[PDB]
């Protein structure tokens, strides 16, 4: 206690999309963050305050966020460490229409189950070791991108050459590598009703006692 | 009632070593065949009695038992429709020292959980859609082919021979493919035990009534 | 004599670019049809002439264009094997802005070299066999899709649902297996200057006469 | 001049045997080693002389020669720089049976083009533009393995665990990620006699001073 499941994949693999169902399901929708017992942690919540020099690249395309490096892994270590013993934490939001954080910063009081959903989320040993239960959301990458493009239309030729020249590297050097450490493969996404449910029931499980 | 788990995956991908961890942990290994409430059923029971011509073949190394018309699939869906029913069921054994049934038949009584494994155990639609759940044992195939050799030296020549020309492709075709159809994928096998013993921990959901 | 160069690939995986890159080096571009000894032959040319109910799914987004049975395979087949007896062809234009082909015809005389490319040019036995050499352009479903996408730009959310249910399985089941015919296999595309380079070498040599 | 080509791989891949057959259909196999115009090279004559504790664990199946590590890259790097340069180079030979250099020493005189086969041989990026043409032998690691296996009965279960713990790692982590700088990929190997006689027409070309 707390019961933390990790749960990477690629960008546009599923994973927040995943996590909401199985808050959904587990009725957690219906209660305030502050009510909750099952609570989804964003690693996308933990990116590097820009600097200067580095927001004018990011401005210009030229700027990767999928690099370990683009997040704040010491913030995001210290935050699941305290969450790990229990503890209310106050947790940063990013804005990519501004690439900072917000003034306003939200409490996640504990839980009993913590759903931590990253690109880079199995990258690190020490950060790695901490969850109970580690998943995968596999969805090939053409499959992907489509999912991105449609989603960023919110300019094509700058998402399509910062894909091609940042997005797709960093994602086979760093991320794809970590899927050796999933416990489970979750192929599709919220597609994937069996699994999902497979996942609730073991949480519900937590929750009820039973294990 | 009776929840069948299908178990795919490669030969040598740890299908059976799997699912005898999961009767080990479950206990069900300490009770009689008759008196069980989880068990396995493995396809490879349900090879055809080979003619002849194709035993002649079967000794020259040149005969495909990875291929969907190696098995018995009437007398597999007939069987699996039946333990789905209720029903208690004979089942053949097969001998790869003969290539063909042993006279005896093995007695299989009504369970609530049946482990079904099988490299082309999700190859037909009528049989896939029986399952409740379905997992697949994702293991490289270098890494399976080192276990089926250091497996089988009870010729390598024959062996490797009989890989290359007849199994690779038919794995390759038949088998890879109905992976898409997996609901959970489980990396590498038994000691992939966070996965084992989620799927133990659901088994027992099952049988307690929590589900 | 002619010597026939076939040349496969997803869509958007680099074919035509390439091809036009060896027309450009040989120096074919600058001569006329009539004049010309190396000559490009697209497979797209030999779409079939959809019918009413088939345009109407086609204008629906609901028709698949990457189907072995979505191409005139005899008029193909039947060219090709005049191509290959040295004679003068008229070959047909396809225009996907109607989906149907234009009045009017190219006509192609012999040529010492052929350069055939197309998605599914070796997905047939009878028409893989005609090739002196096959060379597959490997280029990655994301890296492609991204080229396909800018490329149309000429409405997303069709060309992108179109692609994840037609378009990617197509793909996969027709097309990539067809790569395990390639003779030469050429990542990337026009960027493999050595690798076109090569090309042109050996298409120079049996110009010469020096092969 | 010299025209240096680069062949890597895995292990048992095809790299010796594609380049002996291309040695062979030259011709340069029927004349002595200082006569001839085509060589081969072979990057595991460049393995360093291992230590006792080094040697100790070489035994007890403990050491990894599939490391970048494992290569005298420094000499490798030498002699290539020198052979570059027009020079005669004095080569090492290894020896398995006892994981050491032997006493004598083999001459390489100036070539017009040199065969340069290993499965690191692209690992390093001074190294990899020095080569002219850099080709990559593309077979699937379980083919692999069963030749390795095969090949290695001059104990199974050594050899296999070796494989597993050291070889599949070391060839994922250093040697597979390189194939993206290969210039022309050949897939199976000394079978592809359309992609040899390729490759030898134009060596053809080079000694024939046609290129
Ligand atoms: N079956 C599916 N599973 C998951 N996402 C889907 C599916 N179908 C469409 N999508 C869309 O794909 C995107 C997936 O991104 P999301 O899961 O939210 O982020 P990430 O995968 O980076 O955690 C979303 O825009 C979602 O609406
Ligand atoms: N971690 C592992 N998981 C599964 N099998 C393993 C493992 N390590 C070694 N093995 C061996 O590999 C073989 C796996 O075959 P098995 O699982 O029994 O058949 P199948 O995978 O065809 O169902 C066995 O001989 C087993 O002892
Ligand atoms: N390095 C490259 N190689 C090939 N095509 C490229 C490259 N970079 C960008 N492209 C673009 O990608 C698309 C490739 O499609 P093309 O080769 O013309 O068709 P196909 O690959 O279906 O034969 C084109 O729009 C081309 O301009
Ligand atoms: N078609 C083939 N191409 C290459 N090697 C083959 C083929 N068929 C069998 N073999 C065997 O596989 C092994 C390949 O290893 P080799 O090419 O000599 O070393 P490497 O691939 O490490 O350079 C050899 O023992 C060879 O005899």
């Amino acid at each position: 206690r707390p019961f933390l499941i990790g749960v990477s994949g690629g960008t546009a693999s599923g994973k927040s999309t995943v996590c909401e169902k199985i808050m959904e399901l587990l009725g957690q929708n219906e209660v305030e963050q502050r009510q909750r017992k099952v609570v989804i942690l964003s690693q996308d919540r933990f990116y590097k305050v820009l600097t200067a020099e580095q927001k004018a690249k990011a401005l210009k395309g030229q700027y990767n966020f999928d690099h370990p490096d683009a997040f704040d892994n010491d913030l995001m270590h210290r935050t699941l460490k305290n969450i790990v013993e229990g503890k209310t934490v106050e947790v940063p939001t990013y804005d990519f229409v501004t690439h900072s954080r917000l003034p306003e910063t939200t409490v996640v009081y504990p839980a009993d189950v913590v759903l931590f959903e990253g690109i880079l989320v199995f990258y690190s040993q020490e950060i790695r070791d901490m969850f109970h239960l580690r998943l995968f959301v596999d969805t090939d990458s053409d499959v992907r991108l489509s999912r991105r493009v449609l989603r960023d239309v919110r300019d094509l030729e700058q998402i399509l050459t910062q894909y091609t020249t940042f997005v797709k590297p960093a994602f086979e050097e760093f991320c794809l590598p970590t899927k050796k450490y999933a416990d489970v493969i979750i192929p599709r996404g919220v597609d994937n009703m069996v699994a999902i449910n497979l996942i609730v029931q073991h949480i519900q499980d937590i929750l009820n006692g039973d294990i």
